[PDB]
């Protein structure tokens, strides 16, 4: 059967940096054309970045998106890629009012276009916009009611965007009745820790369902709280893995495929979900046969610890880099949390760009002071110490604080110290709070409530130990110095606590069901109560890397003012 | 045309306080029945509070709602009110899977029920759950598909909940095609500052469309950033106000109506949106016609400044009280914002429960201290003054900050002070920032921000109104005159209102008459202030379209508005 060479470019866009994203697309297309590619693909919304949020509700950004796509198509042909079809995600809008959905004038569409002959040759838009998920595209977006097909070199190529493939009955069976030979799906899929290979089972099912080879191209990188894992795959007609890209790295997959010829009298008009077939004929004629040397390759998988740790690195790196910043500032208590954050920061930015501050009190211990200095020594960290003891006395003199009030003073001092240093020196403060402390609203003591990014805020304490231990082990595996002091590692209880939180916060099981799983009623009700009342504390917590599907995402929330008590 | 006495109870529920809400519904029913009522109605989601947000998704909470409703009904008759139909809003879940909406059994519903004879005699749930609007029941909730009618003393009374009335072809025409005497709508509508009387506009258009007398009973009170403004209306068949409840007050409307009786053979089956008529009959036979005496009464309308001020008060009062607090702590400079916050707090809690603190630095001016001190005396608040200079010098001794950091240090020092005193004494710190400052990103910390959805231009207007209010009843003007009279703000706020509130673009703001360089600079400032307003405390909303969690921008964002 017919052969074709497809290049899939798993790249990293920056939200709003339209011109810079356009430059990268051009740069990666040239790099693709050199490898003999016949089609070049880029992820969902690659021109604008993702998720773009309320910037989708502005005519100026939509128009900037629209104009730049036209200019990129023209720049492609001017560079001599006018015969080369390039599929690019971008943001568009509906011109008409929408009677069929109930959307006004100029509602945005999550779109993708095929760039050919110095022009925009085809334009379709995401069809399925789910109720669930993180992105509220359902509220505001006009869907595409189109089944986009491209005749290229005798092959019908079907196109889709992300959540299209989540729908039972959408563009996947619509591709079948249109007689697709290759399904090309462009994606921006936020990372989600799961022991299942959710990516493979989705594409497997949908490839057999479409009855053709399915290519799934995904964005990589971090945007605010989210991280895109990459992990692009190609999977064949029978569900077997043709090629697979790495998790959490920029990269290209250029490969040769064997694809069925398209029916010379092909179907037209409405298909499965009510989608009209939008044909575009680049080449009706089959391509001259050539040596199919390239298979794409199966990139090495990451283990559970490595995979999470990588997401954390990419998350933190992107927040720093894409906001203009070079450097971070981390308060060092000698504790396990800060040590893991420092380690993540060194991998993200380089040790030169991470600055540590030890902030001791009069009654703060000597292993606290020591382990911070220890951590500094093994990382290459810019370490310093400033005692909060002088400011403590200054406050205590003209206030006279006792008990709970006087303990809270300590942390606000350290917060102020970190904030003041970063104001002078140009750093971003990192908040050290983990998911366990955040859930129950635990007292920070080193000013966790202060900070601009919280790298481990979605990681349970049980997993913090597991990640630190892996990291130290990862260093030793390659002769490098283990970064985290062992005294930091080895100094209701955490494993039971995190287990109950996982049931309640991530799997949304109630008190009755948690006790039935084998946990003690008193401590269950106490823990849940504490989670519920911690609302206001975590509404005001800094952004950080989300690695779970549901959790403390700003998407779901309890009232602050709330007299409901669980387990009455 | 028949008569019955209708008691509408404009009450304030507390979210999650199901026992306490049931306690309050019982006490208000007592007071309704003692005033000889034939029907008692309560607001939307009254048993539960509103909005409950993610509590709606918990089986434990949903079952606690349903059980309390059954326990309330059974308590009604045990208190000897079993003869009296009482309408209550509450949270329910679907018993069966409804494939029409594709929902599984147990999906949440915003419901209301008629309690009679110690039982739950009729149930129905909201039908229209809009894509737009502040709440998002649209996502999780399953619509009730009935058109409920009550036969009480020969009269057909049709029932609806809030957004049902927003729907063109909703339960409104369905009540006309069912032949209803009275349209009883129970509601929980948040406050929006609008010069138009949108409430009257809605209920007039709908009572005409229904072709009958329509009672819109609304919730009153504060919940987080939302304030419910009460203002219940009754409107006749033709569109004239029969009665009108006060704004921002708990109260009751008890009145008598003239209503058409319905047929001995009334309509049945599918109606307008496919709604099945669910009749409940308490009395088929008409009441012994007697001395019609209660008119209802149209309560006094607040003026624009008073309306906004009441909202701010009710919002603050609720956030203190419902959270088990008694007192607040407000930092005091000379400025207008701190003075107005103090003024609002004193009206909300009593001046005894308001604690002010002046926090002067190395070069803190005399009017700062003077006007702070002034405020305390003409108010009755608890004043104190702690210098931040002892702790400013301790920082600069070991840090040595230049211009950038050392100015910011002062703001953080004051925050630490406020939080420490509140930690010691049990006050809630109040954040003094306004909408104009918050949009731009200027400046701090606290639990509540009473004026955070109020522009600076409106801050003066409200301040001057409050002195004018004091003098109109022979009371001492609370806000110092020098505090009031200390991009320029009115052009700034005009641009912010165009951008933030009316969703107008740069080019169009320029077209409206504003200077391109200033517009661009302002809009740039607003876009980059995102991370600041994300970590800002809650506070009273007065406009549905403004800032909030519904509409937001990315923090990582290299888009720049303007060429």
């Amino acid at each position: 059967s017919l052969q074709l060479r497809l290049a899939l470019n798993q790249i990293d866009s920056t939200v709003g940096d339209i011109a810079g994203n356009a430059e990268a697309i051009l740069r990666w297309t040239r790099h693709s054309a050199e490898q003999g590619a016949h089609l070049v693909a880029f992820p969902e919304m690659a021109l604008t970045g993702y998720p773009v949020e309320d910037l989708a509700l502005r005519s100026s950004f939509v128009e900037a998106s629209r104009t730049a796509l036209r200019e990129l198509a023209a720049r492609l042909a001017e560079e001599g890629f006018g015969e080369l079809p390039v599929l690019v995600g971008y943001l568009d809008r509906s011109e008409s009012a929408q009677p069929k959905y109930g959307q006004p004038a100029g509602a945005p569409r999550n779109a993708a276009a095929v760039l050919h002959r110095g022009r925009v040759a085809l334009t379709f838009a995401k069809h399925h916009l789910p109720n669930y998920g993180v992105f509220d595209e359902f509220r505001y977006f006009v869907p595409g009611d189109t089944m986009p097909i491209v005749r290229l070199h005798g092959v019908d190529i079907a196109l889709a965007i992300c959540e299209d493939l989540w729908q039972d009955g959408g563009r996947v069976p619509a591709a079948r009745s249109a007689g697709a030979g290759l399904l090309l799906s462009v994606n921006a899929s936020p990372y989600e820790r799961d022991k299942d290979d959710t990516r493979l089972e989705l594409v497997r099912k949908r490839a057999q369902e479409a009855g053709c080879t399915t290519a799934y191209l995904a964005m990589i990188g971090g945007q605010d709280e989210l991280v895109f894992d990459g992990d692009s795959i190609v999977v064949d007609r029978d569900g077997e893995v043709v090629a697979r890209a790495p998790q959490f790295s920029e990269g290209c997959v250029v490969l040769d495929l064997d694809l069925p010829a398209a029916e010379a009298e092909p179907p037209t008009g409405v298909v499965d979900d009510g989608l009209r077939i939008d044909r575009l004929v680049i080449s009706e004629e089959p391509l001259p046969a050539y040596e199919a040397e390239l298979a794409g390759g199966y990139a090495d998988r990451l283990d559970a610890d490595e995979e999470v740790y990588s997401a954390l690195v990419v998350g933190l790196r992107a927040y720093v880099a894409k906001n203009g910043f070079r450097s971070v500032l981390i308060g060092l208590s000698g504790g396990i949390d800060s040590a893991l954050v420092a380690a993540i920061a060194c991998d993200a930015l380089g040790a030169q760009n991470v600055y540590g501050v030890s902030m001791p009190s009069k009654y703060s211990s000597d292993h606290s002071k020591g382990d911070a200095a220890e951590l500094a020594r093994r990382t290459g960290l810019n370490f310093r110490t400033v005692s909060i003891e002088p400011m403590f006395d200054a406050y205590m003199a003209s206030l006279g604080l006792t008990g709970l009030a006087e303990e809270n003073l300590q942390s606000r001092l350290r917060g102020t110290t970190l904030m003041a240093i970063s104001n002078q020196e140009g750093h971003i403060v990192l908040a050290p709070g983990n998911k366990s402390e955040l859930a129950v609203g635990y007292s920070t003591l080193y000013g966790d409530s202060v900070g601009a990014y919280g790298p481990i805020k979605d990681v349970y304490k049980t997993s913090i130990f597991r990640l630190a231990e892996w990291r130290n082990r990862a260093a030793a595996e390659r002769g490098q110095t283990p970064p985290i002091p062992e005294a930091s590692i080895t100094k209701p209880d955490y494993p039971v606590l995190d287990a109950i939180l996982e049931l309640y916060v991530d799997r949304d099981t109630g008190a009755d069901a948690i006790v039935a799983a084998g946990y003690d009623r008193e401590l269950v009700v106490k823990t849940l109560r504490m989670v519920d009342t911690a609302e206001y504390k975590r509404r005001q917590y800094p952004p950080g890397t989300k690695i779970s599907a549901k959790g403390f995402g700003k998407d779901r929330r309890l009232p602050i003012t709330n007299r409901w008590r669980e387990g009455h």
